[PDB]
């Protein structure tokens, strides 16, 4: 007699973890490369000559 | 959710300035002097 009905309830849709640890942060930098300097750059010389 | 525990890591231990000039050669030593005297006639003997 006049069984009501709740309304059965179910997965939403979304059943994507989002944990991937990229989380939009910009993640670490790749290697710093590098390069020489002035050296020696010697001015005068001694000429003994 | 559990075992989430991504263990990564970023580039680590690349930091120097690579192309060191490994060796140059050089601007040259000072070379030393010698006696700028030269070979002759120094004999006792003088004008015959």
């Amino acid at each position: 007699g006049a069984p009501g009905a709740p309304g059965s309830q179910g997965a939403p849709g979304l059943q994507g973890a989002p944990g991937a640890p990229g989380s939009q942060g910009a993640p670490g930098l790749q290697g710093a490369p590098g390069a020489p300097g002035s050296q020696g750059a010697p001015g005068l010389q001694g000429a003994p000559g």
